[PDB]
DNA sequence: TTTTTTTTTTT
C-alpha cells in the first residue's frame, strides 16, 4: 500500500544533484534526429546477441515502500564472454573531459540497469559502458567499467534512502489527495445548462485516454467543467499529472481561483505555475550552491504549500538563494496540476524535457483557447536568419585571430543568404540549404571557444546574440520534412532567410501520443475538423455546446454592403451613415474592423466623437480605455479584428451594447498565407478556407462574443458584408447571430 | 476572387 512510480533519470537527478548550474551542460538547441542517426549507427554496429532499447524494471521493498522503477538500455547483451550493458548520450563536452565518474547522472543511471540485470539473471559481475557522441562532429568516446552485484546493490540502496525524504511527504500527499478528491463535490449551488455533459465527456476522455475537442460558448463554465472532472479522474487513479496550458499570461489566474474554491471546499492538492525566467528572477549569485540547496527548499514547500504562484515561487527561492526558474522546473516533478504557457508543451527549444521526451506518467492536457494554437504553432516551428545582423556583428570583430575566423564564418553565412537569394525580391524553395545549415554548425564551433574566454569583450552581447540566432535556426532546421518550405525575402535594405513551418499536424500529432488524454476548448473553434486538422488531433471526439443565453436578449442585423478591398473608398460612406445611426443609439459601441487602414479611412468621414485605437497601447493605457466604458458614458469605439480588444474584454451589462463588426475577418492576403494556401491545396483541402476563410471567420466569432457576456445582458450585433450572407461565411457564422 | 493583428519563452 506504501507505492512510488519513478524513472532511473528522476531519482538520480535528485539523489546525485550537486554543485552550480554552470557545472551542469544542457544543449536546448542539440539536433535530435541528427543525434538518433548517430545513435542508429552504433547500435547498428551490435551483434544479434546484443539486443537494442531494452526496458528494465524493478521494485524494491525499502522503508515500508516499494520503489517500482523502470528504465531504458540502449543495448544489452554478451561481450568478451561478459554481459554488457551500453548507454549511449549526446555531449557537446570535449571527449578527453570524459572519464570514468565525469557524469555522476550518467553513470548512477548505467549502475542501476546493471543492479536490475544482475539480479535477474543470477549474474554476479556485469560491465557497464557509456559510449559519448557529438551530433555537429559525429566523433565517439567508450568508457567501460566492471562492477560487482553486492557493490551495485548497495549503490541503488544508497539513492533510495537519499529519496527517501520526498518518498514520504509524496505517499502521504496521494493518500490525503486522492480521498479529498473522492469526498470533493461540484463547488457550485448546482451544474448550469450544458456542465454535465461537458464534465461526463471529459471524465470520459481521461478514463479511455483519448482526444477530446470542445467549442463551448460564453456562460457555461470551461475552466471547472474541465479542471473538475480531470481531477476527479486523478482521485481514481486515471491520470497522474494535469496540465493547463495557457496562450496569455493574464488566463493562468481562472485555474488557481477554481483551485482555491475547491481547497476551501476540502480539495487537498499541489499546484505549481511556472512563471519565464525574465518574470520571477527575483532582483546569479544562487547559481553557484544551488544544486546543494534546491532539494532542502522543494521539502520545505510540498510540506508546506498547495497552489504555488509567482510570489511564493519568489519568497522560497530568495529565501534559500536558489534559481527561482529551476525550482518551479522542479516542483513541477512534484505537483499534480500544472498550469503553464503553450511553449513548455509544443515548443521546440523550451518545451519540459523532463515530462515531453520519454513519459513515464500519465498525462493529461488541457489547452484552454486553443484557436490560438494555429498561428503559434506555427511561429515554433519557423524561424529567420538576417544578413544585416550578421554582417554588423562582423563590422565589430577587431581582426584578432580567434575573431578572425568567426568573421570569416559568419561572411560565408551572410553570402549564401543573398546567393540563394537570386537577386529575387521574393525567393522560395521546397527542400533545407545544407549549404547553410554546414556554415551556420562550423560559425557555432568557432564561437563557443571565444564565448568562454572573452566575456571582458564589450561586443560579447551582440556576438552572444547571433549565436543564439544561428542555434535556434539550427534547431528548427532539424524539424524540416515535406510540411516546411524555404522563403528568402529581399526588401527593407536586408535578405531574411526564412525556414517556415506551413503546418503543424505531424510534429504536434507526435506530441499528444506522449500523453494520455487531450482537451482542445474554446469559445470560437468553429469548424472543428479544421483545427483538429492542423494540431495534430487525429482520432478524436467533438463536442459543440451553444450559447446557455436567452436568444430574445441578443438582436442580429446583417448589413449588406460591400468591403471589398477594390470597393472600400467607394462604400466608406455608407459604413460611416451606418455608425453615425448607432452611435444615436443609448449605451456604448465597439465597431470591429479587419485593419488599421480601414478604421483611420471611415474615422476621417465621421462628423461625431470617437474614441479610435492605436497599435502601441501600453497595460496602463489598455486600462484607461476600457475604463471609458462606464456605465452612463455613451462611446462608440473602433478597433481592429484580432486586436487586443478583441478577446478578453468584459464589458458587462451596459458597458456595451452595440457591436459592429465591419469585415469576415480575412487575413490580408500575402506571400506566406499564399504559401499555406497551396501546401493544403495539394494535400487535399481547400487552400482559401485553411489559410483564409477560417481564421478570418473565428476572429469574426471572437470579436462578436464581446457582447452577450451574462444572462441578464442584452444588445445588438451588426455584421457589415455581404458575404456574411453567402458560402461559406454563413455556414461558419454562430447559430445565435444567424 | 478574395488585402492582418499580435503572445509566448527562449542566449
Ligand atoms: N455551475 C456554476 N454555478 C455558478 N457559477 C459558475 C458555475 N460554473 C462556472 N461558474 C462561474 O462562471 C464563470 C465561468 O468562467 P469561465 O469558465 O472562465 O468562462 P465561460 O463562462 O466559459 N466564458 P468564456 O470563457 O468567455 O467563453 C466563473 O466565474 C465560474 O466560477
Ligand atoms: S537567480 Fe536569476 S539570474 Fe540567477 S540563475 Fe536563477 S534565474 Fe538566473
Amino acid at each position: 500500500k506504501k507505492e512510488i512510480k519513478l524513472s532511473v533519470r528522476d531519482l538520480v537527478e535528485y539523489t546525485e544533484r550537486s554543485g552550480d548550474i554552470d557545472d551542469r551542460f544542457r544543449n536546448v538547441f542539440d539536433r535530435a534526429k541528427e543525434g538518433q542517426k548517430i545513435h542508429k549507427m552504433i547500435q547498428k554496429e551490435y551483434d544479434i546477441g546484443f539486443l537494442p532499447e531494452v526496458t528494465l524494471k524493478n521494485t524494491t521493498l525499502y522503508k515500508s515502500v516499494n520503489y517500482i522503477v523502470e528504465g531504458r538500455a540502449a543495448g544489452i547483451g554478451i561481450k568478451n564472454g561478459k554481459t554488457l550493458i551500453d548507454e549511449i548520450k549526446s555531449t557537446t563536452r570535449d571527449l578527453e573531459e570524459l572519464e570514468y565518474n565525469s557524469n555522476k547522472y550518467h553513470w548512477a543511471q548505467v549502475k542501476c540497469y546493471g543492479y536490475f540485470y544482475t539480479l535477474d539473471n543470477d549474474l554476479e559481475d556485469i560491465d557497464l559502458q557509456l559510449t559519448y557522441y557529438q551530433t555537429d562532429t559525429k566523433k565517439i568516446k567508450f568508457i567501460r567499467q566492471n562492477f560487482t552485484f553486492e557493490e551495485l546493490k548497495e549503490f541503488y540502496f544508497s539513492l533510495l534512502e537519499k529519496y527517501s525524504v520526498f518518498t514520504e511527504l509524496i505517499t502521504q500527499h496521494i493518500k490525503k489527495r486522492d480521498e479529498s478528491i473522492q469526498n470533493l463535490s461540484f463547488p457550485y449551488p448546482a451544474f448550469r445548462a450544458g456542465q454535465k455533459y461537458l464534465s461526463q465527456n471529459v471524465y470520459s476522455a481521461t478514463k479511455q485516454g483519448v482526444d477530446l475537442m470542445v467549442e463551448a460558448a460564453t456562460g457555461i463554465g470551461k475552466t471547472i467543467s474541465t479542471l473538475f472532472p480531470s481531477i476527479k479522474a486523478m482521485g481514481e487513479d486515471l491520470t497522474d499529472k494535469i496540465f493547463y496550458l495557457t496562450a496569455k499570461s493574464t488566463l493562468k489566474k481562472a485555474c488557481n481561483d477554481q483551485l482555491y474554491l475547491m481547497k476551501q471546499k476540502g480539495l487537498i492538492i499541489k499546484s505549481v505555475e511556472i512563471i519565464a525566467k525574465n518574470k520571477v528572477c527575483i532582483n546569479c549569485e544562487f547559481a553557484k550552491g544551488h544544486y546543494d540547496r534546491v532539494n532542502k527548499c522543494i521539502l520545505d514547500m510540498l510540506e508546506n504549500g498547495d497552489i504555488i504562484v509567482e510570489e511564493i515561487i519568489k519568497k522560497y527561492a530568495f529565501k534559500y538563494r536558489v534559481c527561482p526558474l529551476e525550482l518551479e522546473l522542479d516542483l513541477s516533478n512534484f505537483c499534480d496540476i500544472v498550469i503553464c504557457d503553450y511553449n513548455y508543451v509544443f515548443d521546440p527549444v523550451v518545451y519540459l524535457k523532463r515530462f515531453f521526451e520519454v513519459p513515464y506518467l500519465r498525462m493529461s492536457l488541457l489547452v484552454d483557447e486553443a484557436h490560438n494554437l494555429v498561428s503559434r504553432g506555427r511561429d515554433m516551428y519557423s524561424y529567420s536568419l538576417s544578413f544585416n545582423q550578421l554582417m554588423d556583428c562582423c563590422d565589430e570583430l577587431v581582426d584578432e585571430k580567434k575573431e578572425l575566423k568567426i568573421k570569416r564564418n559568419l561572411k560565408k553565412i551572410a553570402q549564401q543568404i543573398k546567393d540563394e537569394a537570386l537577386g529575387k525580391p521574393v525567393n522560395t524553395y521546397e527542400d533545407l540549404s545544407v549549404d547553410l545549415i554546414d556554415y551556420c554548425v562550423r560559425c557555432k564551433e568557432s564561437m563557443t571557444k571565444f564565448l568562454v574566454e572573452e566575456k571582458d569583450k564589450p561586443y560579447y552581447d551582440k556576438v552572444l546574440d547571433v549565436y543564439f540566432e544561428i542555434n535556434k535556426f539550427l534547431k528548427i532546421s532539424d524539424f524540416y520534412d515535406d510540411s516546411f518550405v524555404t522563403l528568402i525575402k529581399s526588401e527593407n535594405d536586408d535578405v531574411i532567410y526564412n525556414i517556415m513551418c506551413l503546418n503543424t499536424h505531424n510534429i504536434f500529432k507526435n506530441l499528444l501520443k506522449k500523453c494520455k488524454s487531450n482537451v482542445f476548448f474554446s469559445a470560437t473553434l468553429s469548424p472543428m475538423t479544421y483545427f483538429a486538422d492542423v494540431l495534430g488531433l487525429e482520432k478524436f471526439y467533438n463536442i459543440r455546446l451553444e450559447s446557455p443565453f436567452p436568444k430574445e436578449n441578443l438582436k442580429v442585423n446583417h448589413i449588406n454592403i460591400s468591403t471589398r478591398f477594390k470597393d472600400r473608398e467607394d462604400t466608406k460612406y455608407k459604413i460611416a451613415e451606418i455608425l453615425r445611426k448607432i452611435n444615436e443609439k443609448p449605451g456604448n459601441k465597439l465597431i470591429f474592423f479587419p485593419s488599421y487602414s480601414y478604421l483611420e479611412s471611415v474615422y476621417e468621414i465621421c462628423d461625431f466623437d470617437i474614441l479610435t485605437q492605436e497599435r502601441t497601447l501600453t497595460d496602463m493605457e489598455r486600462l484607461e480605455f476600457l475604463s471609458q466604458f462606464t456605465t452612463s458614458s455613451n462611446i462608440m469605439a473602433f478597433c481592429v479584428l484580432g486586436g487586443v480588444f478583441s478577446e478578453g474584454v468584459d464589458l458587462s451589462g451596459d458597458r456595451l451594447n452595440t457591436v459592429g463588426i465591419i469585415s469576415v475577418g480575412l487575413p490580408g492576403i500575402s506571400v506566406e498565407n499564399d504559401l499555406i494556401k497551396k501546401y493544403f491545396d495539394e494535400n487535399g483541402k481547400n487552400g482559401f478556407d485553411y489559410a483564409y476563410v477560417y481564421p478570418g471567420m473565428n476572429k469574426v466569432h471572437q470579436a462578436g462574443g464581446r457582447l452577450i457576456r451574462t444572462d441578464t445582458d442584452t444588445g445588438e450585433l451588426f455584421l457589415i458584408d455581404d458575404r456574411f450572407d453567402s458560402y461559406p461565411y454563413k455556414s461558419l457564422l454562430p447559430n445565435s447571430w444567424k
